[PDB]
């Protein structure tokens, strides 16, 4: 049986401070290490604490000591965490390509090969070439082992002089400083810089001075550790803009950075009318092939904008590259809304940021991103409420109502506009009532209020609604230039409006509900091809279904990947799709108990082609 990969997808701040706080074994070796330094002036069996305490026994100790320090868990602790992933990811969204041309600085002592790739390798798309540098040979000798594993290159370049050519045009500079030394700060980051492609990242990973961690070395040392405002200060004299800062608590630190390129003035795009009249202003500014005007999409009045799906997909597409899109969305009615008009402060920041995803959410801009799953039981239903799903006679439907029987449903609605349509479908039915199942087709359609009101309004004839699942779907496949907004309009009726309008209705008349679940797709959250109003209309259910969990109201979304055995996708499962595997509908289900039993708002599942 296949192994999914399972994420939380979550809005994370470009700014996070205090990370890493809830790892107990980092916050106990940092009070050690406080203590010995303390010692000195006046888990213990870590790489920094067994340095520290050799001084209390006392340059010789040190120096033999320097190729174990990096990998101390204080020192690594942001690289091996999701902060090191959020950053990552970010780069990867900014890429005018599925190629990523990725070069790393002080490899011999930064170890950024035995996790970069790594983190990438799912990424079913994505194709990585990675090169390891320092400046003698000899540094990356002990390393060559992780390196042939991971396909990774080698390179020789100390970051003092300019790059070597091959290493040039560079998509993403890594290092981690935290231990290897740069020399003179300054001319080190000009050349990284250099070595960049205009709107190139920087990912630099170092110890801030005048934070513990940073404090505690620079003492044993006695160029150097560097505060951060001297680091925000090279950023700015070398022409890096800092578009992301992950910050633990002991003062280690991600800087984010982007080499900038001359911008065209920008278009912007409102994408709140209701009527998707945008879609055609759209169509004709990509139309224009010349233009290398960056397209700018705007929501701004609505917080269920679905925008971002939207914007995934149609960067999949002929002049994708020039897309972006700016997001407010609060979950919070008492959060203020920035104002993002083209003289303010607020969005001149974004602009020099030109990331493609901005969003903003209670305060804080960021964007929303993969985490891979922690959680990684069988659940059971009360057997007295009545369970709807709104495209139930599909081929997820049926599957999912099969499922939700086996768990103790005896109460289902399955709702479709045209009822009974096939043999399979008609079978179903007969059986799960023959079995004592209390199974209704109803005609009732979620996107009208009246039709979402009629629906609730049959299931709680069979017992109070406990929970309602959104299958329903209606596809309009094609490439933007040859899309309407009634297209937009169908597609986005069952989806957007159905949850819309089954969110109010389960709000005012069923108190007793446990579940509201709608299946979105990896079309809205990686971006598919010619689907982008299916990717805004998925989109718009995910931001809805956090609106409710801020509230406390039930609300889950789950982005599949294709799915097998049965659905729109295999109407085949040897079919790979875009370096990805139809999900067989066992492992579906299997997920499904996994994701109903979970805290996060929304997850993503899908199966990679090895
Ligand atoms: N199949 C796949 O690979 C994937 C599926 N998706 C998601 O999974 C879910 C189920 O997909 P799948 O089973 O493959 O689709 P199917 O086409 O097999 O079934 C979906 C059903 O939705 C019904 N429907 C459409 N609009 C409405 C409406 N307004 N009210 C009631 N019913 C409606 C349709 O029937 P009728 O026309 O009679 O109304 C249709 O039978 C969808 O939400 C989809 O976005 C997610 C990832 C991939
Ligand atoms: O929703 C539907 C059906 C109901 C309409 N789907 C069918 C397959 C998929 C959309 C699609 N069609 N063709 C095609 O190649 N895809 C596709 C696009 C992207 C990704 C994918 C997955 C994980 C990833 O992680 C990082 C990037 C990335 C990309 C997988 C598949 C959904
Ligand atoms: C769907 As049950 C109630 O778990």
């Amino acid at each position: 049986m296949q192994v999914p990969i399972l994420e939380k997808f979550c809005f994370t701040p470009h700014t996070e401070e205090g990370c890493l706080s809830e790892r107990a074994a980092l916050q106990e070796e940092l009070q050690l290490c406080k203590g010995l330094v303390q010692a000195l002036q006046t888990p213990s069996q870590q790489e920094l604490p067994r340095l520290l305490s050799a001084a209390c026994r006392l340059a010789q100790v040190l120096a033999q000591e320097r190729p174990k320090l990096p990998e101390d868990p204080l020192l690594s602790g942001l690289l091996d965490s999701p902060a090191l992933k959020a950053c990552l990811d970010t780069a990867v969204e900014n890429m005018p390509s599925l190629k990523m041309k990725v070069v790393e600085v002080l490899a011999g002592h930064g170890h950024l090969y035995s996790r970069i790739p790594g983190l990438l390798s799912p990424h079913p798309l994505l194709q990585l070439s990675y090169t390891a540098t320092d400046r003698h040979p000899q540094a990356l000798e002990a390393a060559q082992a992780e390196l042939q594993q991971h396909d990774v290159a080698q390179g020789q370049w100390d970051p003092a002089d300019p790059a070597p050519s091959a290493l040039g045009s560079a998509d993403l500079l890594v290092c981690n400083c935290a231990v290897a030394a740069l020399g003179d700060p300054a001319s080190a980051l000009s050349n990284m810089v250099a070595a960049l492609r205009e709107g190139g990242f920087l990912l630099l990973h170092t110890l801030l001075r005048g934070h513990p961690l940073g404090d505690i070395v620079a003492f044993l040392t006695s160029q150097g550790i560097l505060s951060q405002d001297a680091w925000e200060s090279l950023f700015s004299r070398v022409s890096l803009r800092l578009v992301g800062l992950k910050k633990s608590f002991y003062g280690s630190t991600l800087f984010l950075c982007r080499r900038p390129t001359p911008q065209d003035s920008p278009i912007f795009l409102p994408v709140d009318d209701t009527s998707f009249r945008w879609v055609e202003s759209l169509k004709g500014i990509l139309a224009d092939e010349d233009s290398a005007r960056p397209v700018w999409l705007k929501a701004i009045n609505c917080a269920t904008s679905g925008v971002v799906g939207l914007v995934n997909c149609l960067r999949r597409e002929p002049g994708g590259n020039r897309l972006r899109c700016v997001l407010l969305s609060n979950l919070s009615s008492t959060s203020h809304v920035p104002e993002v008009d083209p003289g303010s402060a607020e969005l001149q920041k974004v602009l020099q940021g030109d990331l493609v995803m901005n969003v903003y959410r209670d305060g804080a801009w960021g964007a929303f991103r993969h985490f891979l799953l922690e959680e990684d039981s069988k659940t059971f239903c009360p057997a007295h409420k009545s369970y709807i799903i709104a495209g139930g006679l599909g081929g997820f439907g049926l599957e999912l109502a099969q499922w939700l029987i086996q768990r103790g449903v005896q109460k289902l609605v399955l709702t479709s506009r045209s009822g009974i349509r096939t043999g399979y479908q008609a079978k179903q039915v007969r059986r799960w009532r023959r079995q004592g199942v209390q199974v209704q087709v109803s005609t009732s359609n979620i996107s009208s209020l009246e039709g979402a009101r009629g629906l609730i309004a049959e299931a709680a004839q069979l017992g109070p609604v406990g929970g309602v699942f959104n299958l329903a779907v209606v596809l309009r496949d094609g490439l933007l230039e040859n899309q309407t907004p009634e297209f937009f309009q169908d597609v986005c009726k069952p989806k957007y409006s159905g949850t819309l309008n089954l969110d109010r209705v389960t709000r005012e008349a069923c108190p007793e509900l446990d579940y509201f679940v709608v299946f979105s797709s990896v079309s809205c959250g990686r971006g598919n091809a010619g689907q982008s109003n299916y990717g805004f209309a998925n989109s718009a259910m995910e931001r809805i279904c956090e609106k409710r969990r801020h509230e406390g109201l039930p609300g889950l979304a789950v982005q599949w990947g294709a799915i097998g055995d049965v659905g729109i996708l295999v109407e085949t499962n040897d079919t790979i799709v875009s370096g990805t595997l139809p999900q067989r509908m066992a492992s579906c289900l299997e997920v499904l108990d996994l994701f109903l039993n979970q805290p996060h708002m929304v997850l993503s599942s899908f199966v990679l082609a090895e």
